[PDB]
DNA sequence: ATTATGACGCT
DNA sequence: AGCGTCAT
């Protein structure tokens, strides 16, 4: 009852990239604009490997992870930017500036957690205060909120979309009581009108389109933003999380999307989250451990309490290559050249983290995966990063992983390496 | 031959 | 530390 907590305590939004690296594509190049497109890597094979898809090339059945050549069968008229390939590999830093761009913005409104190279959690609980005593008790107008949703509404007492939009926007807010500023309904309202604002600033500054969930933590903020998707915003109350979870596949919740949630559905035989409501905290940490059965135990009631990390910087750097299948790296020239692309591409990219966010890495991590396992890594080894320099840091690498050599032979390799991996991890302030 | 990342958990 | 999981 009164002593029972409700986790409504947060005002948190996640605001996410609508196909992102197809808009940043789009605005360099015009005549990508409003057309069925994708970005591909690499082309040789099978046309490229397919990585983000425009909303109208999606229609045509077209997803990520698609051969270019067999996303072509489904949308001939698709049109493609490649990913920049310098050093012999495909290189994101476009995408990493046009990322830092938006989390610059973001980060004027309120303090970030940086999810991805697309996302990143916005916790507005103070904002949201600060509006609430400028409003004064004056209701919040339907036209401060012009492009969000409210989950689950309208409900009981028609044809177009926005016309849905609307209905259940109008009748959310001729529900809600602006006289308590304390309210949480009140307080994720005030939040999505910021939501907006930083959403049209966004859109002003960059050009991007961006969706964004607004609730109570971060997962249910995660799981709104997707439901109304593009360049829209979703509202997810605490009330509306019965009826949303009543149908709510588990894997569709952030974190069991894997083993952990398959075997949520094997071992308690349910399908949806709100299924989860019937098990005691005891219960479910018996079958997932401590944790984890408390985090599954307040996620299916709508609770979370994973803070907003202060964090707009990434914590690692690193720079990775596959060589899939004949391409496989066979001889130690090749191993070191590779090395060494791979080295030159992480100096520079840490030389110019060190001017741009006063930091220097302190540890060199190398992975390798041989032919033949198919888990990501083989083998992972660190090595002490003291300079900023690619020769050095590929020979230290090469040292670290040079007794992998299973050849006898000096010059060969074996088995042949199929992936390699630099990380510079541990910054210290400098 | 579903690539290039990047965070966090376990022991 | 080195490995595994989950994620975009
Ligand atoms: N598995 C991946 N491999 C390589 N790059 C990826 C992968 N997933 C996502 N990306 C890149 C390309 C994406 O444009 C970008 C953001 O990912 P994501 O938010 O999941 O989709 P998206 O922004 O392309 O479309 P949307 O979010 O509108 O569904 O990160
Ligand atoms: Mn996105
Ligand atoms: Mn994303």
């Amino acid at each position: 009852g009164p002593h029972m907590a409700t986790g409504q305590d947060r005002v948190v939004a996640l605001v996410d990239m609508d196909c992102f690296f197809v808009q940043v594509e789009q605005r360099q190049n015009p005549h990508l604009r409003n057309k069925p497109c994708a970005v591909v890597q690499y082309k040789s094979w099978k046309g490229g490997g397919i990585i983000a898809v425009s909303y109208e090339a999606r229609a045509f059945g077209v997803t990520r992870s698609m051969w270019a050549d067999d996303a072509k069968k489904l949308c001939p008229d698709l049109l493609l930017a490649q990913v920049r390939e310098s050093r012999g590999k495909a290189n994101l830093t476009k995408y990493r500036e046009a990322s830092v761009e938006v989390m610059e913005i973001m980060s004027r409104f309120a303090v970030i957690e940086r999810a991805s190279i697309d996302e990143a959690y916005v916790d507005l609980t103070s904002a949201v205060q600060e509006r609430l005593q400028k409003l004064q008790g004056q209701p919040i107008s339907a036209d401060l909120l012009p492009s969000t949703y409210i989950e689950g509404l309208p409900q009981g007492p028609t044809v177009q979309k926005e016309g849905m939009r609307k209905q259940g926007l109008f009748q959310w807010l001729d529900s809600l009581q602006i006289d308590n500023l304390t309210s949480p309904d009140l307080q994720l309202t005030v939040g999505a009108v910021i939501v907006e604002e930083m959403r049209a600033a966004i859109e002003r500054e960059t050009g991007f389109q961006c969706s964004a969930g607004i609730s109570h933590n971060k997962v249910l903020a995660k799981l709104a933003c997707g439901l109304n998707k593009p360049n829209r915003q979703t509202l997810v109350s605490h009330g509306s999380v019965p009826q949303l979870f009543s149908q709510m596949p588990i894997r569709k919740i952030r974190s069991l999307g894997g083993k952990l949630g398959a075997s949520v559905i094997e071992i308690l035989g349910i399908e949806y989250m709100g299924e989860l409501t019937q098990f005691t905290e005891s219960q479910l940490q018996s079958h997932f451990g401590e944790k984890n059965g408390s985090w599954l135990y307040a996620m299916c009631r709508g609770i979370e309490h994973d803070p907003v990390k202060p964090r707009q910087l990434p914590k690692t750097i690193g720079c990775s290559k596959n060589f899939p299948g004949k391409t496989a790296l066979a001889t130690r020239e090749q191993v070191q050249w590779w090395l060494l692309q791979l080295a030159q591409e992480l100096e520079e990219r840490l030389t110019k983290d060190r001017n741009d966010n006063d930091r220097v890495a302190t540890q060199l991590v190398v992975s390798i995966r041989v032919q033949g396992d198919k888990r990501l890594s083989s083998l992972r080894r660190c090595c002490a990063l003291t300079r900023y320099d690619a020769h050095k840091m590929s020979h230290d690498a090469f040292t670290v992983i040079k007794n992998c050599n299973t050849s006898g032979i000096q010059t060969e390799w074996s088995p042949p390496l199929t992936m390699l991996f630099l990380c510079a991890t541990k910054f210290s302030a400098s």
